């Protein structure tokens, strides 16, 4: 299958993803819509169910909706069961309309289908070519107030149908009960409620096997992907483990939500990005597309720096999603912000690097400042608007020119108001150029490009103001930018040496699959190599000149390029691709009166490669935590560990340049075979 196909469930970089709220887009079953209190035709009140379930997806699907839009996958609201009850803040009636108020994991939520009506929306949309990820919430179950049962459904949590437990007289422990979160620390917001959720406690095995269990029921459905909430709640050891479990079982592309507030680089966030096992959501790429395009804080030059930054901060920045907007802000489009700022800040979307993501409604230039009315009911159907067409136009791109899938970013002219950037993977470029002054045009004189000699023409059909231009070896004539459009010009060729453009998933336990995705390989069963180590025959499952599926060598975990032999002809290398030495579990690692210095961090390495091998780098455990679950000089931290293995560490302070370990003999510790286990020492 080519990497393009819809049964490419490990990249998403040549698909386009609209991200729907389900309730608010179709009501296409009414006898599933709920009774009375919680129910509004009219879909006035925006905190109420308004209907829209899976059928009406399915509706829409069928009657080529998202089809003549260029859309290739649908991402939807949890398919979890909810809690039913009605929640009143302040005056206000509020219901789990949203899907993030978790009941039950493991049953389907009643209001949006059943089962049955599940498989229909994976069967029907697989058959249109579009993939499902699915929204996914495990850092909590619903709002509870610890001291009366009576508030909502206390958060109780069931495993389809058995109640495991609520919140209060939770003696087993499964949540946490530290209290309300106050964002003031990256610890403070991780075992601390968030709202008032009922927080997981996923130290507690119970609940760290029920997790495992829950997405596996989900994945054997058939969904293509998850889009995980809340990552920056929950602990990176943690998920990392459960990804492992994951990727061990079906691989489908995951990619969490790390809620970012401006465009600056971010330590925490770039940590989660490269150790995690999974992507994130681009907070960085939205602030400086908003701040261009929509609220006009910034000029092309903070575009530049984010495209340039992000590159170098994450291992692969093409599994980073992109998006202009999403429910948690106001909507891009508004009263001041022009109809045109939005269609640039579309086209720049889709033609950029990353899997892009459109919230529903943005073809339809629909607005609303803040929650709920961002999150209001698809208003028409119509396939008219202009901005439909940059959508239908552009997007096609990523499954035709791998520059636009796959490509790396360059710019070629620039100035406050006019960006040119190109985007190029072997032979293959696409040009893209904005002029977001909406009454100045723009002459664009001496430009060079990678397009080869020839003259090409507007792929948007100049519906954006437009032209057409004349190459002369990459030199391009000189041409006047109109005002306010953006045009895009392209070049693409059959590639014929080897050349790889997407690992995924890009950590694993040797045994697993993976899929390296690219051109130019060729029909015959060659030679994958993790660094320097050879493979072929049986490893590779499947060879083909668009993508190859491996199996991954059995040796020494750690950081491995990977490159592909096509005919005795080596490609370019996709580094780090992280080796875990086997099936992972969580650990609690706590460490007794460690006393240190003011600016002085602990940190943990072991004789693991997931405990870094007595590294002191970045390959390192750390800072630890010394304020929620134990208090300083006691610290700890949840850590994702190789299962079943003799284990030996060492903790060690580094406050500046300078490091000092714990003297004596190395601790050690046997970890289970399955699980998660708090192991404590004294700091020698
Ligand atoms: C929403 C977002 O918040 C955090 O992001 C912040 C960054 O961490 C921080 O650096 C800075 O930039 O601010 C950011 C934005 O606030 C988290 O980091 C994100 O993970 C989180 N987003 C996730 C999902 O995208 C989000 O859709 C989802 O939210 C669902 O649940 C919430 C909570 O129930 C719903 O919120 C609305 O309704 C609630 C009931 C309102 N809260 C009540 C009250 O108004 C509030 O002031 C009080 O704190 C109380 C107790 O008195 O909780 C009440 C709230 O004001 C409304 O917005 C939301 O509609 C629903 O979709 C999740 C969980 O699924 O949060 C993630
Ligand atoms: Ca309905
Ligand atoms: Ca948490």
């Amino acid at each position: 299958d080519p990497d393009t196909a819809v049964t490419n469930k490990q990249s998403f970089s040549t698909d386009v993803i609209y991200q729907v709220f389900t309730d608010r887009f179709l009501d296409g079953n009414p006898s599933n819509n709920p009774t009375g209190a919680a129910y509004d035709a009219t879909c006035s009140n925006l905190k109420l169910y308004c209907g829209g379930d899976w059928q009406g997806l399915i509706n829409k699907i069928n009657d080529n909706y998202f089809s003549d839009l260029g859309v290739t996958a649908l991402w939807i609201s949890q398919p979890v069961e909810n809690i039913f009850a009605t929640i009143n803040y302040s005056g206000v009636t509020n219901t789990a309309y949203h899907g993030y108020w978790a009941r039950d994991f493991k049953k389907t939520n009643p209001y949006f289908g059943t089962m049955a009506d599940f498989q229909n929306l994976i069967t029907t949309a697989h058959a249109k070519g579009i993939k499902i990820v699915i929204d996914f919430a495990p850092n909590h179950t619903s709002p509870a107030m610890e001291t009366d049962t009576s508030f909502a459904e206390n958060g109780r949590l069931y495993d389809n149908g058995t109640l495991v437990g609520g919140y209060t007289n939770d003696t087993n422990g499964y949540f946490h009960h530290n209290g309300g979160s106050d964002f003031s620390s990256l610890e403070n917001g991780i075992y601390k409620n968030t709202y008032d959720l009922a927080d997981f406690n996923h130290n507690n095995a119970t609940i760290d096997k029920y997790f495992k269990d829950a997405i596996k029921l989900w994945l054997d459905m058939g969904v293509d992907g998850i889009r995980v909430d809340a990552v920056k709640h929950m602990p990176l050891g943690w998920q990392k483990s459960w990804m492992s479990s994951i990727y061990a079982h079906k691989p489908v592309f995951t990619f969490g939500e790390w809620f970012l507030g401006s465009a600056a680089s971010d330590a925490d966030n770039t940590d989660f990005a490269n150790k995690s096992g999974m992507s994130l959501l681009d907070f960085r790429f939205n602030s400086a597309v908003r701040n261009v395009f929509r609220d006009n804080t910034s000029n092309m030059y903070a575009l530049d720096s984010m495209i340039n930054s992000t590159a170098t901060d994450y291992n692969q920045v093409n599994d980073q999603v992109t998006f202009i907007d999403n429910h948690d802000m106001d909507r891009f489009k508004t009263s001041a912000v022009n109809n045109r700022r939005l269609e640039q800040a579309l086209a720049f979307t889709l033609t950029s690097r990353g899997v892009p993501a459109i919230y529903y409604g943005t073809e339809q230039y629909l607005t609303g400042n803040g929650d709920p009315d961002n999150r209001a009911k698809m208003p028409s159907f119509s396939k008219s608007t202009t901005a439909f067409n940059v959508i239908s136009k552009l997007a096609p791109l990523r499954k035709s020119n791998p520059a636009i899938a796959y490509g790396s970013t360059q710019q070629r002219w620039i100035n406050n108001d006019v960006y040119v950037y190109e985007r190029k993977f072997g032979k293959s470029v696409a040009v893209v150029a904005v002029n977001r002054n909406l009454s100045t045009s723009a002459s664009i004189t001496g430009l060079s490009t990678s397009l080869p000699t020839g003259s090409y023409t507007d792929v948007l059909g100049g519906v954006l103001n437009g032209n057409n231009i004349t190459s002369t070896n990459g030199s391009i004539n000189n041409f006047t930018l109109a005002a306010g459009a953006t045009a895009v010009w392209q070049y693409t060729t059959a590639e014929t040496t080897p050349t790889i453009g997407h690992v995924g998933p890009v950590m694993g336990k040797p045994g697993n699959v993976v899929t390296i995705d690219g051109r130019g390989f060729g029909s015959t069963k060659g030679t994958v190599y993790f660094g320097t180590t050879a493979v072929t025959g049986a490893a590779i499952t499947s060879w083909e000149d668009t993508q190859i599926k491996v199996t991954i060598p059995s040796v020494a975990a750690g950081n491995y390029a990977v490159k592909v032999a096509a005919s005795g002809v080596n490609s370019n290398a996709y580094n780090n691709f992280t080796i875990l030495t086997g099936d992972q579990v969580t650990v609690r690692f706590v460490v007794n009166n460690a006393s240190t210095t003011l600016g002085q961090n602990l940190y943990l390495t072991g004789n693991v490669a997931e405990l870094g091998n007595w590294s002191t780098g970045s390959t390192a455990i750390g800072p630890a935590f010394n304020q929620v679950i134990h208090q300083y000089p006691t610290w700890y931290y949840d850590v994702s560990v190789p299962a079943g293995k003799q284990l030996e560490f060492k903790f060690f302070k580094k406050n500046g340049s300078t490091i000092t370990w714990e003297s004596g003999s190395n601790h050690t510790f046997t970890t289970p075979a399955s699980g998660t286990a708090t192991v404590t020492v004294n700091w020698q």
